[PDB]
């Protein structure tokens, strides 16, 4: 998509109108606050999704009840379910809850025998 007229617009002609061009997108040194604000699951959205994972299990919910409250399309709901949790608890629930115990009443401390 482009504009081509070259008849109705021959009065004011200019190449740059702002303090940026190619000197920022090619050469950046500000890795602090990226623009990730594109519906990437905030807080209310978990109170729909994970609230449902607490109610019916993982797979006994439907995509319609998600899309009605999250305002995603049904096909985004259908894939988002398996995309966040394909097996449930990232399949890690096979060892935790019946194997972890305290030894020296400490956690994430240096312990290399």
């Amino acid at each position: 998509g482009s504009h081509m007229a070259s008849m109705d617009q021959l009065d004011e002609i200019i190449e740059q109108i702002q303090k940026e061009a190619i000197n920022s997108n090619v050469v950046l040194k500000n890795p602090r606050v990226p623009t990730q604000k594109t519906g990437e699951l905030s807080e209310e959205q978990k109170k729909i999704v994970a609230d449902y994972i607490s109610e019916v299990g993982l797979n006994n919910l439907n995509a319609t009840e998600l899309s009605k409250r999250l305002n995603i399309t049904v096909d985004k709901a259908k894939t988002y379910i398996k995309n966040s949790n394909r097996m449930g608890r990232t399949n890690n629930f096979k060892t935790i809850k019946m194997f972890e115990d305290d030894v020296s009443s400490a956690s994430a401390q240096p312990n290399l025998p």
